[PDB]
C-alpha cells in the first residue's frame, strides 16, 4: 500500500542517498551510474543543463566538472510510500559559489534485484533567499 | 508492482498533469491545493522560494505573483511506475522572461479516494540553450 515513512523504508532510502552523495563528493562515476535509472525514460534538470535519457545523463557525468568538494547539505527530507518509491529533497551550500542549492530526486526500487534508483533528478541554485 | 508506462496509468496522470496547469494558468488556488498534497512532509522547491509543508506552500500561493499567461510547455516527459507513483517532468517558457524554465513534479496516489496528488516539486529557471 502507501504507509507514508515506514521507518524500514526511511532508512533504506537515507542510507541510498547518503551513498549517493559520497559518489557526487568523490566523482566516483561508476558508483553513481549505479544508482541512476538508466533507460531512455530518465530525465535529470541540472544546474545549467537538461538531459533527457540515461545516455545523455551517463555522457555528461564524463565531462563534467565535479561537485565542490565544500559541499554541504542542509534540511534534507526523505519522504517515502509504501516499500518502494520515496523523494529525497535537500538544500545544499558551498565554497564555490554564494549561491542556494536545491536538489530533489524521485526513488523507486523498481524490483528487488535492482534496489533502489534515481528516477528522476532536478538541481538548481538561486539567490538565497 | 513497478511496471513502467502502464498506458491507463500514464493516460491518469497525463489528465491530472494538465489539470494542473490549467490550475496554474488560471491561477485557480482551490483546484491546485486540490491536488498538491497537504502534510509537513510536503516539499516545494519553486523559482525563488523553499517551503517545506503543506501550509508553508498554501500561504504562498495566496501572495505569490501568478504565472505568466502566456506560459507555454516543452518537452513534457511522463513516467509512471506501477499504478499509483509517477513523475512529470516538463520545460517552459513565456513572454515573462528570457529564461528556459524546468519543472519537476513527484506524483503519487496514496488511496484510491484520494487520487492523484503531487507529493514534490522543484521548479527553476535558467539561460537558454
Amino acid at each position: 500500500g502507501m504507509e507514508v515513512n515506514q521507518p524500514d523504508i526511511v532508512a533504506q532510502v537515507q542510507a541510498a542517498f547518503v551513498e549517493y552523495e559520497r559518489a557526487l563528493v568523490e566523482n566516483d562515476i561508476e558508483a553513481m551510474n549505479a544508482l541512476f535509472w538508466h533507460t531512455p525514460e530518465t530525465v535529470r534538470y541540472g544546474i545549467a543543463e537538461v538531459q533527457h535519457g540515461g545516455e545523455a545523463i551517463r555522457a555528461w557525468r564524463e565531462r563534467c566538472e565535479p561537485v565542490p568538494k565544500s559541499r554541504k547539505l542542509h534540511r534534507t527530507v526523505v519522504t517515502t510510500f509504501g516499500t518502494d518509491f520515496a523523494t529525497v529533497s535537500t538544500e545544499f551550500t558551498s565554497d564555490a559559489t554564494p549561491l542556494l542549492g536545491r536538489q530533489m530526486q524521485t526513488w523507486a526500487r523498481l524490483s528487488p534485484a535492482d534496489g533502489w534508483k534515481i528516477v528522476a533528478a532536478h538541481v538548481s541554485l538561486i539567490a538565497m533567499p
